[PDB]
């Protein structure tokens, strides 16, 4: 059976499965279990399913070195396929609850989920919280026997702090460290001296690439329980680096991807993120382009932002860019080599990772 | 040593941990270390820690009635404690979020967390998801090789879930559940037909009891190495039902109690919520009573407001609180006597959580 085909038919089987629960267990009634199966669905659904699809192809590179039981193979799969939703499921969480903390619009061509005229906020939060909740019940349902079922809560949790962690990295990267404050109202940096490589670095490797990269990969392993098969150190390193990348390209594409083509209208520099642009900008730029990058950024006007966007124009980001591409290619091939030493069939379902993010 | 300056000494010590362990892996700064611990602080710390003391309450109980090594006695109120806290940062998490949800202005005499001025709600929403977060964390650092781990953190789970539940159950108690669609903008009830005793129970079971009474108690018990002391059921039985009553009481609080002393301006006749006088109102209420009662029900203008309050005192809801809350005394007292066969000391301990309930 196809992969794809697979993940797909275990989400239906898991929507049946909770939807079903909160009738039998919950007390739920008809319309209130026809809301949350539509905003699964809206949430969770049209993506690409990268992040659950790792852990279904991370495990399919085991089974095809592993001896094993037909009704084993079936059994790793389906496990695959569950734990790679809870990644989705998590993965929608953030995403609810960030469109709502960032006063979002759009994501993927479709209004937000808060946005919708029978959500509202005040419902939207706790739809977002019930996301989460639901990973939980996916996992003590369908893994409670299971012998890595302590190592995948341990690590899921982690994670999942790990990811809240760098949203708060995230939406205090325009503010001044120093002047953090719950009873002083924030203001926008001036000086920009946070607006470093290894800031943003912290940024992007809490707050996407340890359930981005992270989570599926070692779910995957755990699934398999193959851990023991390769070396973690080097596991996260090639997770936060290929992360890293990933970020890039998302900050890249915020400024110059058609909103058509985005999905969104991006709104970085308005919202003054210490995004990957600023940050190599700031990087090489001469006393005057600091200055007039300082004049425009983080305001709303528009003509500011046409300003800040003709500047990274102007300073052959795209250049810098292309560096550090070249640099990621040389780091992620050399983490490759050294995951062959342990497994050559995890390396190579590291390989397939790197591919489907550095051309998309 | 006391059980609340244990309780106490355990937040300073788990809240070092935390913020230590921020630092050493997390990278961490000491500014946004200092506002976690801010936020720690004015989002756990102020109530009276009822929920949390439960734990510890019905530890030391079972430690009255069992043989120890004094080591094991630390060892377990240090547990009870730890389990204590995870129940107050659950409610923490959720009082966060339901705060923004709901548009609330104060909370025990102080602005909601979210209103404070350098935090704002793209902070808070996370702030709040942070904190659910260090439950977890809590549970896997000091309860890492315990043999109640498993079961403590499936419970906590549950009562999570259902927690979120019986959030979306209030939320939507002002809506007709045949019109639930996220596609179009919810009018109130006109009718009031789901303002029922049934109805108005679920709410209060899911979105108050389970994490309020259940958890801490059957907390207690697994700290202890004790639910096999008692019969599961009774102990949820009870829980219901001493929650439903807590919250009855908090319903008409919302209503009649002076701010000052309430510590916030109630508005449940405004948001239109399904309170207890609201379902005891129309249950009593004829023609003429129930006209009014819709013409002026969950609007902001003060007058329609002072036309409720007033509907609901001409209808001597009072006397209605005191048949209700006779009931559940006989009620409370059979489950206590039925909790007696199996164990005395849990009985006991459930008596103290009924009179603390029962009088405050
Ligand atoms: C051009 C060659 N090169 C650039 C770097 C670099 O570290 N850039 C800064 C940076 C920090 C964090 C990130 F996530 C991405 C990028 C290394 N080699
Ligand atoms: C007056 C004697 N009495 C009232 C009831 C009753 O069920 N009231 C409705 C009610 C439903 C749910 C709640 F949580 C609280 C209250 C039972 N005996
Ligand atoms: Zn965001
Ligand atoms: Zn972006
Ligand atoms: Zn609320
Ligand atoms: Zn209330």
């Amino acid at each position: 059976m196809a992969s794809m085909e697979r993940f797909l038919s275990v989400y239906d089987e898991v929507q049946a499965f909770l939807l079903d629960q909160l009738q039998s267990k919950y007390e739920i009634d008809p319309n209130r279990a026809r809301y949350l199966r539509i905003m699964m669905d809206t949430t969770c659904l049209g993506g690409k399913y990268f992040r659950g699809m790792t852990v279904v192809n991370v495990a399919e590179g085991f089974l095809a070195v592993t001896q094993h039981d037909e009704a084993t193979k079936e059994r790793i799969l389906h496990d695959a396929c569950v734990g790679g939703w809870m990644i989705e499921f998590l993965q929608a969480h953030y995403l609810v609850e960030d469109d709502i903390m960032d006063g979002s619009v759009m994501r993927r061509g479709k209004p937000c989920w808060y946005r919708f005229p029978g959500v509202t906020t005040q419902c939207a939060i706790n739809d977002g919280i019930i996301l989460k909740s639901w990973t939980q019940i996916m996992a003590w349902h369908y893994f409670a026997d299971r012998p890595f079922l302590k190592d995948l809560l341990c690590l899921f949790q982690k994670v999942d702090y790990a990811t809240a962690v760098g949203q708060m990295y995230d939406v205090t990267s325009m503010c001044d460290s120093n002047k953090l404050d719950p009873e002083v109202a924030q203001p926008m940096t001036t000086d920009f001296a946070e607006f470093t490589p290894a800031i943003y670095k912290r940024i992007v490797k809490y707050k996407t690439t340890f359930y981005t990269y992270l989570l599926p990969l070692v779910m995957g392993l755990l699934v398999s329980e193959a851990a023991a098969s390769v070396e973690m150190n080097l596991v996260e390193r090639v997770a936060h680096l290929i992360g890293e990348y990933f970020q890039v390209q998302d900050d890249v594409m915020d400024c110059f991807t058609p909103p058509e083509q985005l999905g969104k209208v991006g709104t970085d520099i308005e919202d003054a993120k210490c995004s990957w642009l600023a940050v190599t900008f700031l990087g090489k730029a001469n006393a005057a382009q600091v200055a007039e990058f300082k004049a425009n950024y983080g305001e709303k006007d528009p003509a500011k932002v046409a300003v800040v966007k003709r500047l990274y124009s102007k300073a052959n980001l795209q250049a810098d860019f292309a560096a550090y591409e070249a640099e990621v290619v040389r780091e992620v091939e050399s983490l490759i080599e050294q995951l062959k030493v342990k497994s050559p069939t995890f390396a190579e379902s590291v390989a397939v990772v790197w591919e489907k993010t550095h051309k998309r």
